[PDB]
Parts: C-alpha cells; sequence; structure tokens
C-alpha cells in the first residue's frame, strides 16, 4: 500500500472531535450519538482493504446529517490548511471538514489489514493501488452529501499556484461536487483563486484549467463569477508574511 | 454556583485532545499515556469541588509536562479566542492552550456535585461562591508550570481596547506566571498591545496600567519592549475587517 497507515488512536479522535462538534450544533439537531456514529463508520475497518464502497458508509451519513447553512458552504482543491484556517470552526464558513461527518474523519487515514481482522497502521491504498480503498469511497460519499445539502450562495477556493492548474478536472470536485449540487437551491458560485503570497500565479481568473472549470458552471446553467485573491483570505495568507511588499498597510 | 457546569461528555473531549496533541510531540517526549493523564485528572476532580487545590493536580502535571520550545512562548490577557488563532495549533507560537497539559482543558468546564459523587452539569462554583474550585485551581497550577518552563524571548499580547486597561494587575499573568518566569533562561519580554479594529485606544504602550507592567518587569531585571498593533496579528484581525480602512492593502 502506497498511501499513509492508520491514524493512531483512531476512535478516540473520533469520538472527541464528534463530542466537541455536538456543542456547536443546535438544540434541535444536537441530539447525535457519537458512539453509534464511530460504530456506523467503522463498518468499513471489518472489511477487505480494497472492497469498501460509498455505499457502505450510508448509515453512517444517516446518523451524522444535519443541515448546512445557506450561503456557508466552501468547496476547494489543494487548500486544505487554508480552508480549514479561514473556515475558522464554523465561524466565518462551513466546509466539508467543519460539517459533523467531515470533521470527525478531516486528516484522518484508515484501513483493515489486508490478511488480518486487526487496523493496518503501516499503510493503505491509494486510488493507484485500488479504487475501493476505505478513505476514498469515505470522502465520495460524504462530499456527495455535502453538495447535496448546499444551497443559496456557492463559494469555492482555489490554489492558482498549484503546477497543475487550479482546477484538476479528476478531483472530488469535479467528479462528485459539481454534479451534485442541486441548481434550484443555489443562488450563484463564487470562485476565489488564491496565489502564494509572491508564490507562483499559474492560473489565474480566466486562464488555462480555469476556463473549463467556468464553462462547464455555465454551461449547467449556473450564474458564475471569480475573484482572485479574494482580500479576506489574503490577508489571512499575510499573517505569516507581514514585511513582505503584497502584504504591506496603507 | 454562577460557573457553567462542567462541559459534557469531557471524558471523551479530554481523550480526544490528548491523542491528537501527541502527534504534535517529537518522538523523544511522545511518550504519553493519555489514560493515565486523564486519571491524574480525575484525582483533583473527585473531590469536594470547593476544597481543590492547584497542588492536586500535580500529578497531572507530571504526566503531561513537556518541554516548549526557546522563544515560542505567548503569554496573553483578555484575548484568549485571538491567541488560539493566531497561535494556529503549535505552528506560530506555543500558548498554554497549545501546550498539551493546557490543551485537553480549554474553554472547557468541570466539578464534582456538592454532595453525590457525580460530576455537576448544572453549575461549577466561581472564584465568588469559593476560591478552591476544581477550574481556578487547575489554571493556576497550568499557569505556574507553563511560565516555570518558558525561555528566551518571552511573547505577551494584551488587549488594548480593554475598559479597565490592557494589564490587570489581578489577573493569572501578573499573580502567577510573571513571578514564576526564570531569568536565568530569559532573554527579554516582548508585549504586544493590540486594539480592536476601529476599536477604542483605551491603552497603549507606556500608558496607565502598561506603565505599571513595565516598571514591574524592569523592576525584577528584565529586557523590556512594546510594540503596539503588532503586525502579524492585526492582519490576522483583519481578515474580518477587510473593508476598513485601517486594513487597507498598499
Ligand atoms: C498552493 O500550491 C502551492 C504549490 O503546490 C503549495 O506550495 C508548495 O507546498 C509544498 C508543500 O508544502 C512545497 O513542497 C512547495 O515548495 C510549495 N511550492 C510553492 C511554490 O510554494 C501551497 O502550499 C498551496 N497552498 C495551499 C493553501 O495549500
Ligand atoms: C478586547 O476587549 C474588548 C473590550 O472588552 C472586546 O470587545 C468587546 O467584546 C464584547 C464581546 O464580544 C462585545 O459585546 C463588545 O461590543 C466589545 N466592545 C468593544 C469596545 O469592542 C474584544 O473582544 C477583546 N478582543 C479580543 C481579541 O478578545
Ligand atoms: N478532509 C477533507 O475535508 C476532505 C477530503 C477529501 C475531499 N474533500 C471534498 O472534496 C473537494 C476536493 O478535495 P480533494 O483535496 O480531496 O481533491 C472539497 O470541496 C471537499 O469538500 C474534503
Ligand atoms: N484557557 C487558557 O488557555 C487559560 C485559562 C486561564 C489562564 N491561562 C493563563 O493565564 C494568563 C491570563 O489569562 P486569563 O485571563 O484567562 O486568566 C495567560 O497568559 C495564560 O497562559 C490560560
Amino acid at each position: 500500500w502506497r498511501a499513509e497507515g492508520t491514524s493512531a488512536h483512531l476512535r478516540d479522535i473520533f469520538l472527541g472531535r464528534c463530542a466537541e462538534y455536538r456543542a456547536l450544533l443546535s438544540p434541535e439537531q444536537r441530539n447525535k450519538d457519537c458512539t453509534a456514529i464511530w460504530e456506523a463508520f467503522k463498518v468499513a475497518l471489518d472489511k477487505d482493504p480494497c472492497s469498501v464502497l460509498p455505499s457502505d458508509y450510508d448509515l453512517f451519513i444517516t446518523l451524522s446529517r444535519h443541515s448546512i447553512p445557506r450561503d456557508k458552504s466552501l468547496f476547494w482543491e489543494n487548500s486544505h490548511l487554508l480552508v480549514n484556517s479561514f473556515a475558522d470552526n464554523t465561524r466565518r464558513f462551513m466546509p466539508l471538514s467543519d460539517v459533523l461527518y467531515g470533521r470527525v474523519a478531516d486528516f484522518l487515514s484508515w484501513c483493515r489489514q489486508k490478511a488480518d481482522s486487526g487496523l493496518d497502521y503501516q499503510s493503505c491504498p491509494t486510488s493507484e493501488d485500488c479504487e475501493n480503498n476505505p478513505v476514498d469511497s469515505f470522502w465520495k460519499r460524504a462530499s456527495i452529501q455535502y453538495s447535496k445539502d448546499s444551497s443559496g450562495v456557492i463559494h469555492v477556493m482555489l490554489n492558482g499556484s498549484e503546477p497543475t492548474g487550479a482546477y484538476p478536472i479528476k478531483g472530488f470536485f469535479a467528479d462528485y461536487e459539481i454534479p451534485n449540487l442541486q441548481k434550484e437551491k443555489i443562488t450563484r458560485i463564487e470562485i476565489w483563486v488564491m496565489h502564494e503570497i509572491g508564490g507562483p500565479n499559474v492560473e489565474s481568473c480566466g486562464e488555462g484549467s480555469m476556463k473549463v472549470l467556468e464553462k462547464r458552471l455555465k454551461d449547467m446553467g449556473f450564474q458564475y463569477s471569480c475573484i482572485n485573491d479574494y482580500r479576506p483570505v489574503k490577508l489571512l495568507q499575510c499573517v505569516d508574511h507581514s514585511t513582505h511588499p503584497d502584504c504591506a498597510l496603507k
């Protein structure tokens, strides 16, 4: 297996994050049984590390699903850490990692051992080793649910300094989220193309892969919009480059 | 009891945070037993809610204690959430909430019932109800240790928009941290007096209570410096006021 091995103390982390997230839910949706949510999740750990399907996590989703506030959904590609810091524990936006079912697994890794019943802490299959691995199937199911329950203004953060372009045509965003957006519940889609401070400007709005994305969205009938270096996020990037010209204050 | 009751699922949260913090420790001190640390914590917990002293957490500290990087300590008053966001989970600085023994209790609340042996989820005493309550004794003990283990350049974030002044002469910093700083391993102390965007300039470096802080540190023999609205933190504050003139970019 060519991917990271199972996260140590997976269960405690999972249960801990689930318990803390509950406090964020409103009393009306605060009724979530974390132990049951974990039991539904661990079903993938009883299977062959190459035989886990997205549907296997259906129960898990049913037990953790909760609504997402309108205009608060934030999708992304190649900017995991920046999205989490910007979203700031749901205060600014609510990306998948800030939704219950995404929160419990964010950055974690897991899979059962090939021939044994125990968890494999050595490594886990990548999409290259096999398509139906536990992690990939998990995110496909979770991202599908996140897209379906999103509404209002849809925000997307992309990396304009990524060597392969801002929009990867084969990513989760392209294959599992865009196709599941409910047009009737969406006002418009707003893209944020962020560049590293001083970093390379590989692609900006309307260039390269960004043209492919815009064309797909408009063809699908969505009202579209793109912003290079959305100021609020730029300010956050600047926290680490305060003495750089890009970050000088008036 | 005037303070909020013990946090729900206190144990799951505690162990969850503990498990996650380990990954952040260098292999050298990563040898931590979260369950044992929890048991040490309970020792102070299973006592009369108005009879818990700082020393009751000695064991807890011993099992969770670890070194703090030179020049990475960050003390503060009246800016808890801003300090946590700036510190960014130990990436920039390591405030008390980003040290193992502080991380597991951050924002939480706890106390045993006045009579029965169960935790009191209804309420917990404040300093007013009784001085020796579980939470205040915990933070006194933790502050003392954090302070004794800090070295190099000491940083302090103060809120210059606080009505009563930037430096509380009766807060944890003045009463439990400054007295426990080891001058032998400290090079200098640097203060950052932060003001709310647009917010009031109640006090700035060299004014009011700040004059008290400076004189106390200098009387103790420390090299001292103060900075108004330290740029990196100012930028972070700006993320939420991108269109305010204080936040306009060059
Ligand atoms: C946006 O993409 C850039 C380019 O891939 C990322 O920066 C690279 O990060 C890797 C790993 O941290 C380094 O090995 C490279 O040296 C970096 N390259 C450059 C040009 O900076 C950057 O981390 C991405 N931004 C976000 C928020 O994920
Ligand atoms: C710095 O102190 C100020 C003053 O106490 C804090 O601002 C107040 O925050 C409360 C609670 O959110 C508001 O109801 C008041 O309207 C604010 N007053 C003013 C004058 O702004 C501020 O939150 C503190 N800063 C930090 C980072 O904690
Ligand atoms: N840890 C996560 O939060 C996580 C992981 C994989 C996919 N996703 C979803 O897929 C999209 C792209 O993420 P990838 O980096 O996996 O391509 C995002 O918009 C997100 O909602 C989120
Ligand atoms: N949750 C916390 O991180 C926490 C709580 C109480 C005291 N403290 C320590 O005491 C000092 C003053 O802050 P407080 O006003 O919260 O007591 C800080 O420098 C800090 O290190 C930290």
